[PDB]
């Protein structure tokens, strides 16, 4: 089974990923993604700009059952992170969630 927590990590350090929702929606819109993450308390306006931008791409959308807040400590960030996206996975099994 896919471990979240390890597997995101092995996508930030081996492959590509951009934080935040800007970022996220962009990458998004570009059809530039092959995930995006979304934490469970992002702002309803943001989860739902992810979810049809990536709709119209075929980019799978994976909700984080936790908050924006955990999501950043996951990230090694000492700020909330609300969305991000997976360019690249590189070593990760992390696309596996779509």
């Amino acid at each position: 089974m896919v471990d979240f927590a390890f597997e995101l990590r092995a996508a930030q350090d081996t492959g590509k990923i951009v934080m935040g929702a800007r970022k996220s929606i962009q990458y998004a819109k570009m059809g530039g993604a092959k995930l995006i993450i979304v934490a469970r308390n992002a702002r309803p306006d943001i989860k739902e700009d992810i979810e049809y931008y990536a709709r119209l791409s075929g980019i799978p959308v994976y909700e984080f059952e936790g908050t924006s807040v955990e999501l950043g400590t996951l990230l090694g960030r000492p700020h909330t992170v609300s969305a991000l996206a997976v360019v690249d996975p590189g070593e990760s099994r992390i696309l596996a969630l779509g």
